[PDB]
C-alpha cells in the first residue's frame, strides 16, 4: 500500500520549496487552479455521457478551515481519480526532462504551466491527504509527508459522490492560513478567472454556511 516517489518528483519538490519559500500563498492559487481543471474535465466528459454527473450533480469548490485540527480542506466535485490515477498522477510526472533544468535556469509563473503546482502544497503542509472518488472506482485516500506515499481504500465508503479533497496538515509557519479573514482574502484573489462557484465555510453574526467568493 506504500510507495516511493520517483526521482524527478523528489527533485522538483525540492526545487519548488527552495524557489517559492517567499511566495507561499501560491499553494492556494494552485489548488484552486487544479480543482478548476478537474471540474472542467468532468464537464467535458458529461458532454458525451449523461451518467457523468450521476455521482453528484453539482460542479463546485468548497474550502474549509478547521483550526482545532490544524487542517485546510479544498474539495471539488470534478472528475476525481481512480486508485491508479492516485498512484501515477501524483507519484510520477514523465508526461519533464528539461523542466528540471529550465526551472533551475520568476518560476512562480512557470510552475502552473507544467501542471506540477500540486507539490507546492508541501510549502505549507507537513502532510497532504488526497481523498478522491472517481465514477469508475471506489473512494481512495492518498497520503504523504514527501518521504513516501500510500494509497488505501477509504474505510468510510463513498462520501464524495465524485471528486477530490486536498487536506493539508499545516506547518506552524502556516498557521496563518487557518483564519477565515486570510483564507477568504486569498481565495477571492485567486478565484476570479475560475468558471465555477468557490465557497468558504465562514462565520456570520453566529452560524456557519458556505459563503460564495466569485
Ligand atoms: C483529476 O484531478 C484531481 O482529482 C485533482 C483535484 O481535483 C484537485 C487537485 O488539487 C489535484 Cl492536485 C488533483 C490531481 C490532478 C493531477 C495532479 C498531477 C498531475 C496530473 C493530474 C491530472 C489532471 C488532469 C487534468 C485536469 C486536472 C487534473
Amino acid at each position: 500500500e506504500k510507495f516511493a516517489f520517483q526521482a524527478e518528483v523528489n527533485r522538483m519538490m525540492k526545487l519548488i520549496i527552495n524557489s517559492l519559500y517567499k511566495n507561499k500563498e501560491i499553494f492556494l492559487r494552485e489548488l484552486i487552479s487544479n480543482a478548476s481543471d478537474a471540474l472542467d474535465k468532468i464537464r467535458l466528459i458529461s458532454l458525451t455521457d449523461e451518467n457523468a454527473l450521476a455521482g453528484n450533480e453539482e460542479l463546485t469548490v468548497k474550502i474549509k478551515c478547521d483550526k482545532e485540527k490544524n487542517l485546510l480542506h479544498v474539495t471539488d466535485t470534478g472528475v476525481g481519480m481512480t486508485r491508479e490515477e492516485l498512484v501515477k498522477n501524483l507519484g510520477t510526472i514523465a508526461k519533464t526532462s528539461e523542466f528540471l533544468n529550465k526551472m533551475t535556469e520568476s518560476t512562480s509563473e512557470l510552475i502552473g504551466q507544467f501542471g506540477v503546482g500540486f507539490y507546492s502544497a508541501f510549502l505549507v503542509a507537513d502532510k497532504v491527504i488526497v481523498t478522491s472518488k472517481h465514477n469508475n472506482d471506489t473512494q481512495h485516500i492518498w497520503e504523504s509527508d514527501s518521504n513516501e506515499f500510500s494509497v488505501i481504500a477509504d474505510p468510510r465508503g463513498n462520501t464524495l459522490g465524485r471528486g477530490t479533497t486536498i487536506t493539508l496538515v499545516l506547518k506552524e509557519e502556516a498557521s496563518d492560513y487557518l483564519e477565515l479573514d486570510t483564507i477568504k482574502n486569498l481565495v477571492k484573489k485567486y478565484s476570479q478567472f475560475i468558471n465555477f462557484p468557490i465557497y468558504v465555510w465562514s462565520s456570520k453574526t453566529t452560524v456557519w454556511d458556505w459563503e460564495l467568493m466569485n
